[PDB]
């Protein structure tokens, strides 16, 4: 169905993406404040490329139908200009970041793995569809209830070319460097296997429950030193992950998980896991405890 936009009446702000800006709306016809409240991301700046990169955006989410991937609704268009707006379901709990900085170790180590086993079946499905993420962190997963979490932004995400298995990204914008693979670091290649590596990171995020000065931005400067500013972090950050720095082991984070971590965190690219295998492993952890 088709979203007009003279009915969708503004409610709140609930946050921004790299480029787009994402709020809570009301899809109104009848005007009597009971129609159905969705999610828009619009554009925040409306660039040259960055409309073509947004259309790009919609119809990879469109083509997405999975438990664990944020629904598309719609689209809605708009003048001569053919300014976009993506229309999504509201997932009310938010992003899983902030949900598990809120309750943090009320959510036990069952419901963690629960969150990891639906990401990794999220991810495996990209996958499938030849779609390179690029940014998974606990910022873009979001929870639709106690039991259940999306990937939420595609912002970022990039088709594979057919004869290759990597995209190479040839002039980057902001980057999550914190989250990236050593060869998105030294030659901005991104596969399926650099998207595994971030999983590693998210793991560790999940575990971590979120502490300020334990967020890997936080460890991993501590590690290079405070001291090292701008493109001298990206290099002192290639050679610590070179010489086999890595985040280190979450507090009372048990074995088998941490274990799962570095072997994600692996600089031999061919030698990190599946998202297949991940899904299994993890699985099977769970039926080991409950
Ligand atoms: O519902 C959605 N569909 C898509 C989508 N995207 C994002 C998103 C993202 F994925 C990446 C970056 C930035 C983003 F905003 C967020 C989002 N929902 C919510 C965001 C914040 C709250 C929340 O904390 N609240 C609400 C009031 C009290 C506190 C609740 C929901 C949705």
């Amino acid at each position: 169905t088709q979203f007009e936009e003279r009915h969708l009446k503004f409610l709140q702000q609930l946050g921004k993406g790299n480029f787009g800006s994402v709020e809570m709306c009301r899809y109104d016809p009848l005007q009597d404040n009971t129609g159905e409240v969705v999610a828009v991301k619009k554009l925040q700046h409306s660039t040259e490329e960055h409309l073509r990169d947004f259309e790009r955006e919609i119809e990879i989410l469109k083509s997405l139908q999975h438990d664990n991937i944020v629904k598309y609704k719609g689209v809605c268009y708009s003048a001569g200009r053919r300014n976009l707006k993506l229309i999504m379901e509201y997932l009310p709990y938010g992003s899983l970041r902030d949900y598990l900085q809120k309750h943090k170790e009320r959510i036990d180590h069952i419901k963690l793995l629960q969150y990891t086993s639906q990401i990794c079946k999220g991810m495996e499905y990209l996958g499938t569809k030849r779609y390179i993420h690029r940014d998974l962190a606990t910022r873009n997963i979001l929870v639709e209830n106690e039991n259940r979490v999306k990937i939420g932004d595609f912002g970022l995400t990039k088709v594979l070319p057919q004869d290759k298995e990597y995209y190479k990204v040839k002039e980057p914008g902001e980057s999550p460097i914190f989250w990236y693979a050593p060869e998105s670091l030294t030659e901005s290649k991104f596969s399926v296997a650099s998207d595994v590596w971030s999983f590693g990171v998210v793991l560790y995020e999940l575990f971590t429950y979120i502490e300020k000065s334990k967020s890997p931005p936080a460890e991993f400067m501590r590690m290079i030193g405070n001291d090292k500013q701008g493109q001298m972090i990206v290099f002192h950050l290639i050679e610590l992950l070179k010489n086999n720095g890595r985040l280190p082991r979450p507090d009372g984070c048990p074995d088998e998980i941490y274990m799962i971590m570095t072997e994600c965190w692996n600089n031999n690219v061919n030698q990190r896991p599946s998202f297949r295998d991940l899904a299994l492993r993890v699985d099977q952890i769970r039926d080991n405890m409950a």
